[PDB]
């Protein structure tokens, strides 16, 4: 059951609904009504507001991320966002100190628990709706089931409904009501034996090992020879590309030229973006970030780098050919996996460039709005 879940302006499991319903649950909501005070924690927890500016409570972030976040179903690879990863997907233009949310246990002063959101404007169906988007909930892995993550849910959607925003749209690997889309990863092996040593791939009794290298091989030389790091001065092309391919989607973020800068300008073991400009016009642009998994209980490996394709636009080449230079570009930048989801045009790719499907898909959800579900080449936003 879900028994939290269906308390929320959500759909119940079994909603259906046509595709001309695009439309809160609750609607008329009013800011003057919104809870004052903070939701009650349990005893000897108390709330702390994490500035993520501030090196040390960022560390104290990661601490909790790196020790307690996500794995896959078989608990070998826990997802290992960089401290300074977390600096870039938090402080996004007009980004609020006040929705990056701790709990710690008030004896220890230790830090057991995190939620965060930043705010976004969301196209879902031809409709844009300013959002947020949540990402980051942890609970401490000696605290599970013990509901505090309802106490989180609720708690950064009272801080997020005094800012006049009641919608939001976040991710999950676990399905709960009701995803408006779900999308499988796939996975494009780069260092072979690495991937086979530490259980993230497999030989068979057809493959051995030289064969998985020479299948995984890649040619060091680009289809398209002027992709470059993306610069400052490429901000306005960059929108103008990525805004105008994005449209197509039935659910994509708008982005600001601001939010172009913070989000694809890069940063070392963090975000790569690079474009192919012509003329002053920047005509195509592949992106991917860094998101390294701890690997668990591997004696000669601690660390699997592993770049997850982020948005990816041809106007020059084929989309085929624009996705092996992503490949290539992630090769050169010494990541051993490129991840991508079946979003936007991906999939189509995915049988040529010799990516494996994965054993993992991510579900799609946004709170408080009522609209049809759809197949995920429609949806046109990647999260982190
Ligand atoms: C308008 C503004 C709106 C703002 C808010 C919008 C919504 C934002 C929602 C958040 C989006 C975050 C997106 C995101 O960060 C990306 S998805 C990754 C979430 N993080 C992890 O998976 C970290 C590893 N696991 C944990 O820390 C814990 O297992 C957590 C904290 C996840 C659950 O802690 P726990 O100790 O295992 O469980 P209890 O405390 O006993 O709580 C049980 C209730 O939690 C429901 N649950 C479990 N996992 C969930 C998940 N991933 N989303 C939503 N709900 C989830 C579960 O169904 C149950 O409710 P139910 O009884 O109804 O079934
Ligand atoms: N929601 C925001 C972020 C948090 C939610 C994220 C939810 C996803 C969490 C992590 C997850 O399950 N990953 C999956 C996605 O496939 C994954 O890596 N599988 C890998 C490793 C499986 C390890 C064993 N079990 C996988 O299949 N390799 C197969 C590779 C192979 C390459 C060669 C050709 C065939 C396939
Ligand atoms: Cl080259
Ligand atoms: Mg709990």
């Amino acid at each position: 059951d879900y028994k939290f879940w269906y308390t929320q302006p959500v759909p119940k499991i079994n909603d259906e609904f046509n595709e001309s319903v695009n439309e809160p649950f609750i609607s008329d909501n009013k800011v003057e009504d919104v809870r004052k005070d903070e939701y009650k924690l349990p005893p000897g927890y108390s709330w702390y507001v994490c500035d993520v500016k501030d090196e040390k409570d960022r560390s104290e972030i990661y601490t909790l991320l790196t020790d307690n976040y996500v794995e896959d179903d078989d608990n070998i690879f826990r997802f290992n966002y960089s401290a300074e990863f977390l600096l870039w997907a938090l402080t996004s233009p007009n980004y609020l100190k006040t929705w990056h949310i701790g709990v710690k246990y008030d004896a220890s002063n230790k830090l057991i628990g995190f939620i965060s959101a930043i705010p976004t404007d969301i196209c879902i169906h031809k409709r844009t709706i300013k959002m947020a988007e949540v990402n980051f909930l942890c609970v401490h892995k000696t605290l599970r089931s013990k509901r505090l993550a309802p106490v989180l849910i609720k708690e950064i959607t009272r801080r997020i409904n005094l800012e006049n925003i009641w919608q939001a749209i976040y991710t999950a690997g676990v399905y709960l009501p009701k995803p408006v889309s779900d999308a499988r990863y796939y996975h494009r092996s780069i260092n072979v034996k690495k991937l086979i040593e530490i259980g993230f791939s497999s030989l068979n009794s057809r493959l051995t090992m030289s064969r998985a290298i020479k299948l995984y091989r890649v040619e060091d030389t680009l289809n398209i020879k002027n992709m470059r790091l993306m610069k400052k001065k490429d901000v306005e092309g960059v929108h103008k590309l990525l805004g105008s391919y994005l449209e197509q989607f039935n659910l994509y973020a708008v982005f600001t030229k601001e939010e172009i800068a913070h989000w694809f300008l890069p940063i070392e073991n963090v975000i790569y973006t690079y474009v192919n400009e012509e003329n002053g016009k920047i005509k195509d642009m592949i992106s991917f970030y860094s998101l390294p998994s701890q690997i668990l209980g591997n004696d000669k490996y601690s660390t699997l780098n592993a770049a997850y394709s982020f948005y990816n636009v041809t106007t020059t080449a084929t989309f085929k050919q624009l996705m092996q230079d992503a490949i290539l570009l992630a090769k050169r930048n010494n990541f051993d996996v490129f991840n991508a989801l079946e979003v936007m045009q991906n999939k189509s790719v995915f049988e040529d460039l010799k990516f494996g499907e994965g054993d993992g898909s991510l579900k799609y959800y946004l709170y408080n709005w009522k609209c049809a579900s759809f197949a995920p080449a429609h949806v046109g936003i990647v999260l982190l």
